[PDB]
């Protein structure tokens, strides 16, 4: 098991990273020097850097996920999360469009679905209503100061989110959120916490009763958001692959991106964090290389994805992991 995951060893926190610098958008660099600059720069409990843990050093290797799971303290749920979609694009091409040159209806159908969203619009969505609930606790020392804040806004803006459910993923965030009740960080109070994004990109068919053509060209009716919130239900992800249109293509379950919390008032160039598989340095894998990928990137990408969701989480206000600005590279 040449292809077995193994755990990067301990860094030293004394030790610096090696200089990389961004090519046309993204960086990276392997998992070991991740590490190291990690250890200086997002390491903080209260203002004081410290290592890896061996268990954080164990999450980080699973991949495309591993950023995320040990920034945010827990394997992504993905409960509270958002997108754009645009249903009128989505119906006129449908039915006043065009399929190509030997393109089935499925096929045509999938696709039009995949490119009616908008990722860009998508984002900021997540990142105004994270404001919201940021501003929503600031000084609220309990959860219903919160709640009442938090709802006074939705309110204010005549956001659909306001109608919610109390019990919904997006009421439910916050004492859903580990780290809340925590002594340690946290502690029950609001006030003690961030809003965090990060994003996943995933495939739209996963159904083992699927017709075929689902698995292959995506499913145009999972997964959709709804129009007034944009909130997509992620309780259908099953982290199941695209399956093969030939035989040359192979596909990945899916990826994921760490943004954080930047204060960078251009989407453009936030930075989004990822591995790009799990870490196999003895095997044909290789090693896992980490990319801070400027967002322009990050939404791109693959053919693997056709759908992208961009979630809500909350972390202590004390940790580091989601500062105000992250650079890429080294320095």
């Amino acid at each position: 098991d040449s292809d077995d995951r193994v755990t990067p060893p301990a860094e030293p926190l004394d030790r610096m990273p090696d200089p990389y610098r961004p090519s046309y958008g993204r960086a990276e660099t392997v998992v070991n020097n991740y590490i190291r600059k990690w250890q200086q720069v997002y390491s903080h409990r209260d203002g004081r850097k410290q290592q890896m843990t061996e268990e954080q050093r164990e999450w980080l290797s699973y991949g495309c996920v591993g950023v995320t799971w040990v920034n945010s303290g827990q394997y992504p749920t993905n409960r509270l999360a958002f997108a754009s979609f645009d249903e009128d694009r989505f119906k006129n091409e449908l039915k006043n469009g065009r399929p190509r040159s030997g393109e089935t209806r499925a096929e045509f159908e999938g696709r039009v679905a995949k490119e009616s969203f908008d990722e860009e619009k998508g984002f900021q969505r997540a990142r105004e209503v994270a404001s919201v609930m940021n501003r929503a606790l600031e000084n609220a020392h309990d959860e219903s100061a919160y709640l009442d804040n938090l709802k006074k806004e939705l309110a204010n803006g005549n956001d659909a989110l306001r109608n919610e459910d109390a019990r919904s993923p997006f009421y439910s965030a916050l004492r859903n959120t580990p780290s809340f009740k925590e002594r340690n960080g946290g502690n029950h109070d609001p006030s003690r916490m961030k809003a965090v994004i990060y994003s996943k990109h995933f495939w739209s068919g996963q159904d083992r009763s699927s017709s075929a053509d689902k698995r292959k060209y995506g499913d145009p009716d999972a997964f959709r958001p709804a129009p007034g919130t944009g909130l997509v239900d992620m309780s259908r992800d099953r982290n199941i692959p695209r399956s093969p249109t030939s035989p040359g293509e192979g596909f990945v379950n899916f990826d994921y991106g760490w943004f954080g919390a930047q204060t960078e008032a251009d989407a453009d160039k936030t930075v989004w964090t990822h591995g790009n598989h799990y870490h196999a340095p003895n095997g044909s894998l290789g090693a896992m290389h980490v990319y801070e990928s400027k967002f322009r990137n990050w939404s791109e990408g693959y053919s693997d994805f056709d759908r992208g969701a961009y979630v809500i989480t909350f972390i202590p206000k004390s940790w580091n992991t989601a500062p105000d600005k992250v650079k890429q590279g080294w320095p």
